[PDB]
């Protein structure tokens, strides 16, 4: 097979405007390709030599060094080669024009062979080898061939076709028409390597693809989540039943291991292994298993506290020269959330529970690789509780995931099996306030030993008083639920403090001291509470509906709380009906 045809492809691609003609052009090119080397063809027609995930270098040479390469291939001093480039504005064209002014033609094999060396050769003395190898190619090349060999090496193969475009064309060229798209797509999704799929399509035929499994070391197109803002709507989609994860803020890492070598692929299936040698160490030390494909989120962590840091910090890491310094300043934890392949077995077809049960049991307990924080939500309340616990930890929200026989790994597609629940609750019933704890209630029944309920109040600057707005029961982690007793008991008083007024009698009265961030749905009228007494309706005060404890405020004094006037301004701006 001769490179001539590929040069024709690129040249005509520059001329045509019809998606139809494009499909015809590629399908033709492909079918008239050589079955032996389709796996190279499929990337060259894009302007690459290999897929991104391999992690090989981008083909590149200095512009000053191309000018010498052309000058050599044409017998023309770099001086006059420089000038045509000034006037014209494309080195390929310049190269083409210099050839047509003056016995075996080029083969695709020798191009791919040569261009690999050029990409692959680095270190002392490579400059000169690149220059001489290119010159060789260009010399052997005919006019049009040259022009496009230049653009190719320059990166400037614009083109704008990608894997998807090629699959579509392979259906047309090899599957015998459009209907064959589904299968090719399916396979590619499980094995995101155009050349490998192409090779199978050609050698074993289109039918082979139907039973194709993933291959450790070649990435799976990631599964993607839908988005809804309503938690009730979400669980209805899940059959009232879901696994709910914290939505982590970090690098979406797909981790492969085969016998001993480890591979980390990015959200976009870039090879990011050499950026995370600590994750490599972590994986081999703490994840039991011969060979597998798993995925999780890599997350910047705080040296001390180990609070999570936002994604932007990992980005900063990527720009550090001393990797050992990079890791000191930007350590990392890995939160795993799925498992697609374990020891020669494809797990993509098995329920989420299954994949997770396995996933968990292979993680040796350590401080660096952990399972995503999660619960099984059996009602909306569970989902809501956890979601607010998530945003509470500065989180962006949660990933709600279906369970059962349908709950498979939908490689490369966006669908309703995973659904994100994000801060977007902003566009829903939400209003956030800072209230002062004025007292507490004991629980009820078999676990009613604890104080599990707080009387929250708002500040009234005119009267220097605190006026109750809501009784709060939910939002506390069990841990925080207990820190409460000793925290509250320490400031217990036998009678209501003179600066707090509430028509509600809690079990214990307390000193107005602690501030908590409360979130609710709307502000409603209530005979039970005193805040904004009689201002909107007589014999009743304002109240926070469906309040949820979120945080504590050590940086807020009681007088720094949300005011009664603020509660009114908030009320007064809600729709009338
Ligand atoms: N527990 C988790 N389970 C599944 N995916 C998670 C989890 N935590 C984070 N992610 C992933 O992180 C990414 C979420 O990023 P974000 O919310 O910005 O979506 P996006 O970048 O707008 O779109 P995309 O979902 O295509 O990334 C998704 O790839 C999502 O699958």
């Amino acid at each position: 097979m001769e490179f001539k045809v590929i040069a024709e492809y690129f040249d005509k691609l520059e001329k045509i405007s019809s998606r139809l003609q494009l499909t015809a052009l590629l399908a033709d090119l492909l079918s008239k390709s050589d079955k032996t080397i389709i796996d190279k063809v499929v990337y060259i027609i894009q302007g690459k030599l290999w897929p991104d995930f391999l992690g090989y270098p981008e083909l590149g040479i200095g512009e000053k060094f191309l000018i010498k390469a052309i000058s050599i291939a044409t017998n023309t001093d770099e001086n006059s080669v420089e000038n045509l480039y000034k006037t014209i504005g494309d080195l390929g064209e310049v190269a083409r024009r210099l050839k047509s002014k003056q016995k075996e033609s080029l083969t695709v094999d020798e191009v791919y062979s040569t261009l690999s060396k050029v990409a692959l050769t680095t270190g002392e003395g490579s400059r000169d080898l690149k220059i001489r190898l290119l010159a060789g190619l260009l010399k052997k090349a005919d006019p049009l061939e040259a022009k496009f060999l230049v653009r190719f090496v320059e990166g400037r193969l614009r083109v704008g076709i990608g894997d998807a475009t090629v699959l579509d064309a392979m259906a047309i060229a090899f599957g015998g028409g459009q209907s064959a798209s589904e299968i090719i797509e399916r396979a590619y999704n499980l094995r995101a390597d155009l050349g490998n799929i192409a090779k199978i399509i050609v050698e074993k035929g289109i039918e082979a693809l139907k039973t194709l499994k993933p291959q450790v070391g070649i990435p799976i197109r990631p599964m993607l989540a839908e988005r809804l803002s309503n938690p009730e709507e979400i669980l209805k989609k899940m059959g009232g039943n879901a696994i709910v994860d914290y939505k982590y803020d970090g690098e979406r890492a797909q981790i492969h291991k085969k016998e001993d070598k480890i591979f980390i692929f990015s959200r976009r299936l870039e090879n990011i292994t050499s950026q995370y040698p600590d994750v490599v160490d972590y994986v081999s030390k703490y994840i039991e298993g011969k060979e597998f494909i798993i995925e999780g989120e890599i997350v910047a962590i705080d040296p001390e506290s180990g609070e999570m840091r936002p994604f932007q910090e990992l980005m900063h890491r990527k720009r550090k020269s001393d990797i050992y310094e990079a890791i000191k300043e930007y350590p990392v934890n890995v939160f795993l959330f799925d498992l697609m392949y374990y020891e020669d077995v494809d797990y993509t077809t098995k329920p989420l529970e299954a994949r997770r049960k396995l996933l968990e049991s292979i993680v040796k307990p350590n401080d660096y690789v952990k399972i995503a924080h999660h619960i099984q939500a059996n009602n909306v309340e569970d989902l809501k509780s956890f979601f607010y616990r998530a945003i509470s930890e500065g989180g962006e929200g949660v990933m709600v995931k279906a369970i059962g026989k349908d709950a498979i790994y939908q490689a490369g597609a966006r669908g309703w099996l995973w659904i994100k629940l994000k801060r977007d609750y902003q566009s829903e019933m939400a209003d956030t306030v800072d209230l002062v704890v004025v007292g507490g209630f004991y629980g009820k029944g078999k676990r009613g030993g604890k104080i599990s309920s707080l009387l929250m109040a708002a500040y009234n600057p005119k009267t220097d008083s605190f006026e109750s707005v809501c009784k709060v029961a939910s939002g506390f982690s069990d841990e925080q639920l207990d820190e409460l007793q000793k925290k509250l008991m320490e400031i217990k008083r036998d009678v209501k403090h003179p600066r707090v007024n509430s028509k509600m009698e809690p079990d214990i009265w307390v000193e107005p001291v602690y501030v908590a961030e409360i979130i609710g749905s709307e502000i409603t009228i209530s005979p039970l509470h005193t805040c904004c007494q009689d201002v909107v309706e007589k014999d009743a005060g304002l109240s926070i509906r469906f309040p949820r404890f979120i945080r504590w405020r050590d940086d807020k004094s009681p007088e720094d709380a949300t005011t009664t006037d603020e509660i009114l301004e908030m009320y007064n701006k809600q729709p009338k009906k």
